[PDB]
């Protein structure tokens, strides 16, 4: 069984992200030996939701203000559409994924959470999968839009919604541990 | 002042739609003389939301399916991001409003709306506004997006966010009036 020990992800979410997008992710990753921290774009606690109720609150280990990716060998872009729409304006946001893909690390994106990657000018050019309705957004950015469980771009994993995400969790760490 | 007597709206609407983006112009359409219908995807209510907390209930006049433009003046398309995400997809949504521009009527759009014109392929080569985070999906698609309280295009009339709605609603009976 793969092994990421010694790997830290950073997962970015603002309040309405999907909760599952998030946890799911985070256990299989921490399972396989993985560290992951939760940035947000305020400190304290941030709300996860189960579809379109709120859920449980999580505590942000830091802002992505304070965010250098040198502590972090990947990103994690839970969907959620509340979350998704809020964090794609961010530019400490866009700047984390802008230097995700600079320095050749991975970036896991699942279900409305491309729309950080649009906006930080990162679709262009690339091959991803979403929930149907980014779809458009993908293809009007210039990404190349694919209906797959998991798809791979280099390091841009990327999936469709949370019946995914066991498939997801499997890509994502066998492109983190490379 | 103008009358709107005879003429008739259509709002489009799905569950998690902004509640005030359809009771705000629906009242000042009702007050300039118009009829104003609720049409959903599916018939009996249409949930309303205020931000990110469901509301009230409104009954459905009709669905997509079965609606035909012959009967509207004009469409109005309320936003609400889990709304606006959701309508966007629905061909029978985007018929509605290709047959608007087809025939020339308004249409009036506020917040995230816009996301329905895009996928129908309506806002290329045209100049709208929105909620900022569509600034990059409306560009994307070839529209032109300015940062405005009300913005005209021939008959599009577009508002980015709920103060702006007694501007938009102004807008609209001019537009309307013709």
């Amino acid at each position: 069984t793969q092994s990421l020990h010694g790997k830290v992800v950073a997962a970015l979410v603002t309040d309405g992200f999907e909760q599952v997008e998030l946890t799911g992710p985070k256990k299989a990753l921490e399972d396989a030996g993985a560290t992951v921290r939760i940035l947000s774009d305020k400190a304290g606690e941030v709300r996860g939701w189960n579809h379109h109720q709120p859920a449980e609150a999580f505590r942000v280990d830091g802002t992505f203000e304070d965010a250098s990716l040198d502590d972090y060998d990947a990103l994690l872009l839970p969907g959620g559409v509340i979350n998704s729409d809020q964090i794609r304006s961010l530019a400490k946001a866009q700047e984390l994924a802008i230097r995700a893909e600079q320095a050749s690390k991975p970036v896991a994106v699942i279900c409305h959470g491309a729309w950080l990657l649009i906006s930080a000018g990162l679709v262009q050019g690339r091959t991803l999968t979403s929930w149907p309705s980014l779809k458009d957004d993908i293809n009007n950015a210039g990404g190349h839009w694919v209906d797959q469980e998991v798809a791979v771009d280099g390091k841009l994993v990327s999936s469709r919604k949370p019946e995914d995400i066991p498939a997801f969790n499997r890509r994502f760490i066998e492109i983190l541990a490379g």
